[PDB]
């Protein structure tokens, strides 16, 4: 029927890693900054440790472990392992710049058209990968895109990934609970809108119960001021009633790539290009045996 999933679930000892501080806490649970020092390997891996004690909560986090351990792509977040304590912990890669939503709000005055369009390509690449792996995210939003470096983003939060966020949801999903790769494309359009508005809340003030009626009337998120009709038209195509009329993630990679080659023709930002963001070629970006998870293999 379907291919056997031969992904390895790595069980890590409590003694192999340390929590440093809390990175974030909320409805999603609690995420901690940490260091993973495996065996007698002479490596220090910067990690993020997630924990949602209740049997039903352990079931849900293990469902996220299942999906997260099964993905392997540069623009998707993979599970490093799990720790079996009183509460089951997920051990993941530290994304030092946090989520993209807060990044675009905090660094607005230094974010240019090249960065914005490249993030779009990268999110579409990650999403296309999930489509190839026959996985429907069901929760794509700017809050679920993490920043490794300002030039490298990855999709996370597999707590809803299968084979409620109303304001990011396709109309078929709100009305009929129908989720497809084409419903993820709707959420992708909303994610792009969030980036182009430098982290604006979609349909601010409007209660979730009113959204279904709003979309049925033909109302969509407005054209952001920096967006050319070329970029807005793409967002609009992601918000069509007919799912099959929406672009495919492979077409979004193409469209945004063409645009990323001449970003000033597609996004109009006051004082663009003169804008600078931290790079691994810049100053101060034990620390001796530190290795990123992307370089720490099997
Ligand atoms: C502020 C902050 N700094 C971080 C550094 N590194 C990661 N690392 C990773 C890597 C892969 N996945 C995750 C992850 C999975 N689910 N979530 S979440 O539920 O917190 C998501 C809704 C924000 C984060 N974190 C996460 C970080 N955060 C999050 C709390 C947003």
């Amino acid at each position: 029927g379907e291919a056997p999933n031969q992904a390895l679930l790595r069980i890590l000892k409590e003694t192999e890693f340390k929590k440093i501080k809390v990175l974030g806490s909320g409805a999603f649970g609690t995420v901690y900054k940490g260091l993973w020092i495996p065996e007698g390997e002479k490596v220090k891996i910067p990690v993020a440790i997630k924990e949602l004690t209740s049997p039903k909560a352990n079931k849900e986090i293990l469902d996220e472990a299942y999906v997260m351990a099964s993905v392997d792509n540069p623009h998707v977040c993979r599970l490093l392992g799990i720790c079996l304590t009183s509460t089951v912990q997920l051990i993941m890669q530290l994304m030092p710049f946090g989520c993209l939503l807060d990044y675009v709000r905090e660094h607005k005055d230094n974010i240019g058209s090249q960065y914005l369009l490249n993030w779009c390509v990268q999110i579409a690449k990650g999403m296309n990968y999930l489509e190839d792996r026959r996985l429907v995210h069901r929760d794509l939003a700017a809050r679920n895109v993490l920043v490794k470096t300002p030039q490298h983003v990855k999709i996370t939060d597999f707590g809803r990934a299968k084979l409620v966020p109303i304001k990011w949801m396709a109309l078929e999903s709100i009305l009929h609970r129908i989720y497809t790769h084409q419903s993820d494309v709707w959420s992708y359009g909303v994610t792009v809108w969030e980036l182009m508005t430098f982290g604006s809340k979609p349909y601010d003030g409007i209660p979730a119960s009113e959204i279904s009626s709003i979309l049925e009337k033909g109302e969509r998120l407005p054209q952001p001021p920096i967006c050319t009709i070329d970029v807005y038209m793409i967002m609009v195509k992601c918000w069509m009633i007919d799912a099959d009329s929406r672009p495919k993630f492979r077409e979004l990679i193409i469209e945004f790539s063409k645009m990323a080659r001449d970003p000033q023709r597609y996004l109009v930002i006051q004082g663009d290009e003169r804008m600078h963001l931290p790079s691994p070629t810049d100053s101060n970006f034990d620390m001796d045996d530190v290795v990123d998870a992307d370089e720490y293999l099997i």
